[PDB]
């Protein structure tokens, strides 16, 4: 990785201007700026609830994981440098933004949506094959290149029972919320993503009943077609029902009843 200067990333991102303007996005633990190094467009994630030493631990984890983990379905770290992390620029941002059509981008078709699901699952498979638990699988963390290839991101929380429960609540597994660290938690979160992919509905909505997307698993299991994202003209009952079946299996309340990433991957390939 290239050891950048904590200064050469300032003038590439126009003195860290947080407008739509040099700011693509924002999350917890930091801000994502669009920089231009050499002839390469980059994503510089300046790190900013959590303590100062805890950002450093998440900075070093990110480096350590990215050093050994290289897959076309994982974003690539180019380097780092106050703490910065420079990544390959994803021209199509996050899956969350695309599902919401943020900044007027066209709605992803079901065809692309099936390819992204397979891409994301391959990315997770590499991580689990290499004995890594992501610990924060969510559509904001599934990035998209110019060809809409799904690239999983954010390995700061990743691990090769805990006191510091961390992650996104709307996506979290019951045992994860209780502080358990198992790759089975990642499966559960991927099932939430699968539900966002089918419905175009975000995992959490303040001004919506149910507020939590995963509560539709119950709504449909009691009373699915009614939830398919209407901003699609190319979806079909069989492939939609086949993706839902995977999400339903992923969303099993009991971690041990859930399928492993290899099975999920296989089931998503059986879709096409
Ligand atoms: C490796 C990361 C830093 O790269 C990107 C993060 C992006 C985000 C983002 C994603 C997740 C959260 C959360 N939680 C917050 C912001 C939004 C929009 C576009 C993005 C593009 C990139 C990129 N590399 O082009």
């Amino acid at each position: 990785f290239h050891s950048f200067s904590f200064y050469e990333l300032k003038n590439v991102t126009n003195n860290f201007d947080e407008r739509p303007g040099n700011k693509m996005g924002e999350g917890g633990f930091g801000v994502v700026y669009k920089g231009y190094v050499n002839n390469t467009t980059v994503a510089v994630k300046k790190l900013a609830d959590i303590t100062t030493e805890e950002l450093k631990q998440q900075f070093d984890q990110e480096i350590k994981v990215m050093a050994k983990c290289q897959h076309e379905n994982l974003v690539e770290l180019l380097g780092f440098s106050d703490l910065c992390l420079v990544y390959v620029y994803m021209p199509n941002g996050s899956l969350l933004d695309r599902l919401s059509c943020l900044d007027g981008t066209p709605p992803l078709s079901w065809h692309m949506r099936c390819k992204i699901a397979q891409g994301a699952a391959n990315g997770i498979n590499f991580l689990h094959e290499n004995h890594h638990i992501h610990r924060d699988i969510k559509s904001a963390n599934i990035l998209l290149d110019e060809a809409f290839t799904a690239k999983i991101s954010d390995f700061g929380l990743a691990r090769a029972m805990t006191s510091r429960i961390v992650g996104t609540t709307a996506y979290m597994a019951p045992e994860a919320l209780r502080g358990e660290i198992t790759p089975k938690s990642d499966i559960y979160s991927f099932g939430v993503v699968l539900l966002e992919i089918i419905t175009g509905l975000p995992a959490v909505d303040e001004h919506r009943e149910p507020q939590l997307l995963l509560d539709i698993k119950e709504e449909i299991e009691d009373e699915i077609e009614d939830y398919i994202d209407k901003k699609m003209n190319d979806a079909d009952s069989t492939s939609v029902e086949a993706m839902y079946s995977v999400a339903s299996q992923c969303l099993h309340e009991k971690k041990n009843k859930r399928p492993d990433i290899k099975k999920v991957q296989q089931l998503l390939q059986e879709m096409t």
